[PDB]
C-alpha cells in the first residue's frame, strides 16, 4: 500500500508485505521465531510492517545504545501505542514525552536501593508463607504446577508492597484484592483483539469513546475506590509503595488519579512477570541438578542453618545471580524493545524517518550464535566473574536499557532471589513424568511455556 514502499526506498531488506496486513501472517510461528528467522535471512538490519505501521529491527550494539540511551530524550522517547488505555494513559509505562519525564522523576526515589532494603523484611515474610504452602503440596506425592505457587507468592508480595494488605492468596482466594488482581494477566498481542487493532489502528480512537478499556474496567474502578478509601484510612511509613507516593505528594505534583494509575501498573508489571520467570528458573534447575546442587550449597554457605535472607546477603550470593541472569538470557519475557522515532534522524550512518517504530529483538540477540556459544544449552557459567565482562550490555537486555529501562529491576531481582533462597533451602525439585523434557514455547504473544511446568517436590 501507500505506506508499504518505505523500506524499499531506503534499501532495507525484509519480507514482502501483503496489502492491509503487512507481515502479520508471519506471526504464525510467534514473535520469537519470526525475529530469529529474519535475523538469519537478512543480517543485522531489516524491516517489516505491522499492518500499515513500518517497523525497523536493529542489532548493532552501537545503534541500540544510540536509540536506548544517547538519543533517547530527543528522538526515541516513547513506545508504540497498544490500544484503548482510558484513564490509564497517565501510567508511567504508557505516558509520553514531557509527562513521562515528570512521572519518572516523581517515582524514581520509590525504587532506590535504600527503600528496597527497607522492603526486604516484608517480602521475606511471604517467603515463609510460600514454604508452608509448598510443603503441603510436597506431601501430596504428586507434581505441582509452579505458576500457581509462584503466582500466589507474587500476589502476596505485591499486595504487601503496593498496600498494607497482608494476605495468603493460595488459601484465601476471596479477599477483593485477590479476586480482582488475579485478572491482571499479560497481554497476548497476537490474539484476535490485538491483531485486529494493529491492522486497524483507526479503531483505537473509536474504542475509547465507547469507554472500552484494555484493562478490565471492573478491577480498575474497584482498585481506584480502595486506594481512595485507604488514603483516608491512613489520613508509620511501613515502606509502602502507596505511602511513598502519598508522602511525596506533599517538576510538578502527582495527582490522585495519577497515583492510582501508577499503583495498578506496579501490580500489573510484577504479578505474571515475577511468577513466569520464577517458573522458568525452577524448570532449568530440575533438568540441571548440578546447578541446583551448587546453588543449594551456596545458599547454605552464605545463610547457614536455614538463616533468613538479607539485602546484604542476597547481593552477596554470586551463583544465584548467575542462575537468574542465564534464565533471563534464554527467556527474556519481553522478547522485544520498541521505540517510536518522533523526528527525522540519522544514527550510525542510517536514516530513520519519522513515525517508524525501531525494534530491538531481545530474544533473537540472546540466542545468536555470534555472541553466545551453545546458546540453547543453559550454561550458567556465561556470567562468571571473569566471563561477565565479555557480554555486551546492549545485546543482553532483559530489563531494557537507557533512561526508560525497567524501573523495578532491583525490586524484581530482589523479590525473585528472596523467593529462590527460601524455597531451595527447604526443598529439592525433581523432574516428574508430567514435565516436558524439551519445554516447547508458546506460539502466541507471550513468552510462556506451551504446557504449564509441573515438577516433583521433595523435602530436605
Ligand atoms: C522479572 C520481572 C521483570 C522483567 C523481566 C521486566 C522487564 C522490563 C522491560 C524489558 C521493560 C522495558 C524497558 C525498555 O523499554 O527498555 C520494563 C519496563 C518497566 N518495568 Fe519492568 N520488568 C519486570 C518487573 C517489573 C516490576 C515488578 C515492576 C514494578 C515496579 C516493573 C516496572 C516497570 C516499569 C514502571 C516500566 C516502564 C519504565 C518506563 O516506561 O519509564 N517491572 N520492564
Ligand atoms: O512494557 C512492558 N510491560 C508492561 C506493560 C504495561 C502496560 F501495557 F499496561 F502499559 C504495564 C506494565 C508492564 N511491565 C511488566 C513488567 N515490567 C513492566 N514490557 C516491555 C515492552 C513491551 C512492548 C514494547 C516495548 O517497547 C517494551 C514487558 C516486560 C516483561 C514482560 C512482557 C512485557 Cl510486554
Amino acid at each position: 500500500t501507500h505506506s508499504h514502499g518505505l523500506f524499499k526506498k531506503l534499501g532495507i531488506p525484509g519480507p514482502t508485505p501483503l496489502p492491509f496486513l503487512g507481515n502479520i501472517l508471519s506471526y504464525h510461528k510467534g514473535f520469537c521465531m519470526f525475529d530469529m528467522e529474519c535475523h538469519k535471512k537478512y543480517g543485522k538490519v531489516w524491516g517489516f510492517y505491522d499492518g500499515q505501521q513500518p517497523v525497523l529491527a536493529i542489532t548493532d550494539p552501537d545503534m541500540i545504545k544510540t536509540v536506548l540511551v544517547k538519543e533517547c530524550y530527543s528522538v526515541f522517547t516513547n513506545r508504540r501505542p497498544f490500544g484503548p488505555v482510558g484513564f490509564m494513559k497517565s501510567a508511567i509505562s504508557i505516558a509520553e514525552d514531557e509527562e513521562w519525564k515528570r512521572l519518572r522523576s516523581l517515582l524514581s526515589p520509590t525504587f532506590t536501593s535504600g527503600k528496597l532494603k527497607e522492603m526486604v523484611p516484608i517480602i521475606a515474610q511471604y517467603g515463609d508463607v510460600l514454604v508452608r504452602n509448598l510443603r503441603r503440596e510436597a506431601e501430596t506425592g504428586k507434581p505441582v504446577t509452579l505458576k500457581d505457587v509462584f503466582g500466589a507468592y507474587s500476589m502476596d508480595v505485591i499486595t504487601s508492597t503496593s498496600f498494607g494488605v497482608n494476605i495468603d492468596s493460595l488459601n484465601n482466594p476471596q479477599d477483593p484484592f485477590v479476586e480482582n488482581t488475579k485478572k491482571l494477566l499479560r497481554f497476548d498481542f497476537l490474539d484476535p483483539f490485538f491483531l485486529s487493532i494493529t491492522v486497524f489502528p483507526f479503531l483505537i480512537p473509536i474504542l475509547e469513546v465507547l469507554n472500552i478499556c484494555v484493562f478490565p474496567r471492573e478491577v480498575t474502578n474497584f482498585l481506584r475506590k480502595s486506594v481512595k478509601r485507604m488514603k483516608e484510612s491512613r489520613l508509620k511509613h511501613r515502606v509502602d509503595f502507596l505511602q511513598l507516593m502519598i508522602d511525596s505528594q506533599n517538576h510538578k505534583a502527582l495527582s490522585d488519579l495519577e497515583l492510582v494509575a501508577q499503583s495498578i501498573i506496579f501490580i500489573f508489571a510484577g504479578y505474571e512477570t515475577t511468577s513466569s520467570v520464577l517458573s522458568f528458573i525452577m524448570y532449568e534447575l530440575a533438568t540441571h541438578p548440578d546447578v541446583q546442587q551448587k546453588l543449594q550449597e551456596e545458599i547454605d554457605a552464605v545463610l547457614p542453618n536455614k538463616a533468613p535472607p538479607t539485602y546484604d546477603t542476597v547481593l552477596q550470593m554470586e551463583y544465584l545471580d548467575m542462575v537468574v541472569n542465564e534464565t533471563l538470557r534464554l527467556f527474556p519475557i519481553a522478547m522485544r524493545l520498541e521505540r517510536v522515532c518522533k523526528k527525522d534522524v540519522e544514527i550510525n550512518g542510517m536514516f530513520i524517518p519519522k513515525g517508524v517504530v525501531v525494534m530491538i529483538p531481545s530474544y533473537a540477540l540472546h540466542r545468536d550464535p555470534k555472541y553466545w556459544t551453545e546458546p540453547e544449552k543453559f550454561l550458567p557459567e556465561r556470567f562468571s566473574k571473569k566471563n561477565k565482562d565479555n557480554i555486551d550490555p546492549y545485546i543482553y537486555t532483559p530489563f531494557g536499557s537507557g533512561p526508560r529501562n525497567c524501573i523495578g529491576m532491583r525490586f524484581a531481582l530482589m523479590n525473585m532471589k528472596l523467593a529462590l533462597i527460601r524455597v531451595l533451602q527447604n526443598f529439592s525439585f525433581k523432574p516428574c513424568k508430567e514435565t516436558q523434557i524439551p519445554l516447547k514455547l508458546s506460539l502466541g504473544g507471550l513468552l510462556q511455556p506451551e504446557k504449564p511446568v509441573v515438577l516433583k517436590v521433595e523435602s530436605r
